[PDB]
């Protein structure tokens, strides 16, 4: 199909520079994989950005590829589940030969947890356990990454070294650094005098921070009733303060 190699950057992401950190050590990785080549180390295995439910893990994930200037070949874990019996791995153990073509580069699992599911048990989940070790070689630099949220549901073999050996934890923002996010979303939206961001940053916190991207660009849409200009405050105060009412389907 021939494959992305995205247009996403950490610096251009939405302020959640911690994970990031880590998942820079990845890039430069597959910058260089030479220098490590030469030191003697390297470690072409996945990594398992690991959090909460909205956490941009999704796009962290790209934005290690888009920093790298490397591809992104990952359809991601779903469409397995979705496929039945007989014919399932064509795409599957023909997707790391891609790679292994066009390396350094990452290839993104989704959902790791979807891998698995006459018997009625896991099998797919027993796939990846020989690639993420060795298969036609185990030199080229390539490297998988899988978001989690609910990392126990999950076999464990999966963390056996030589597999997804390293965890990165991407996390719901302190009530100091949804306070970055605000002022990111916020570039646009004409603002009013008094517009406090710290105090829309107060227990406007518990949300992701995407959550809170949602809560500005909202805050904006309340100038339409109401044919306005500078956003105010009170814009904001509107958060639906805090919706709960969620989990409810």
């Amino acid at each position: 199909i021939n494959a992305e190699k995205p247009n996403v950057r950490f610096k251009d992401m939405a302020g959640n520079e911690e994970a990031k950190e880590e998942v820079v050590e990845i890039v430069d990785f597959l910058k260089y994989p030479e220098r490590y080549a030469n030191l003697g180390a390297k470690i072409p295995k996945g990594v398992l950005l690991v959090g909460p439910p909205g956490t941009g893990k999704t796009l962290l994930a790209k934005a290690v590829a888009g920093e790298a200037h490397v591809p992104f070949f990952s359809m991601g874990g779903s469409s397995f589940i979705e496929m039945f019996v007989g014919l399932g791995a064509s795409r599957v153990r023909d997707l790391f030969e891609t790679a292994k073509k066009q390396a350094p580069s990452i290839i993104f699992i989704d959902e790791i947890d979807a891998i698995g599911k006459n018997d009625e048990r896991e099998q797919t989940l027993n796939q990846l356990l020989a690639e993420m070790d060795g298969f036609g070689s185990e030199n080229a630099p390539v490297i998988v990454l899988a978001a989690t949220n609910r990392p126990e549901i999950l076999d464990p073999a999966l963390m056996r070294p030589g597999r997804f050996d390293r965890q990165v934890l991407v996390d719901k923002p302190d009530f100091n650094g949804r306070v970055e996010i605000l002022k990111v979303h916020i570039k646009g939206v004409k603002l009013a005098n008094d517009v406090n961001l710290q105090e829309v940053a107060k227990l406007t916190a518990g949300l992701a921070g995407a959550d809170l991207a949602n809560i500005i660009n909202e805050a904006a849409l309340l100038a339409g009733r109401n044919n306005q200009k500078e956003v105010r405050q009170q814009h904001l105060k509107e958060a639906v303060e805090r919706g709960i009412a969620g989990l409810e389907k």
